[PDB]
């Protein structure tokens, strides 16, 4: 049984992908992936869209 309870197996790879996009705030990257569950598209759109400063 492949364990999906190993989030970085999805997250960290998408994190390299965001890493390619100039997103190296691992925290932000995978937090975006936390609320998207591996939806890196929305992950990016959360980094671009949800920047509450």
């Amino acid at each position: 049984g492949p364990l999906g309870s190993m989030p970085e197996v999805r997250f960290q790879q998408q994190l390299e992908q965001l890493n390619s996009m100039g997103f190296i705030n691992r925290e932000a990257n995978l937090q975006a992936l936390i609320a998207t569950g591996g939806d890196i598209n929305a992950a990016i759109e959360r980094l671009l869209g949800s920047q509450l400063s």
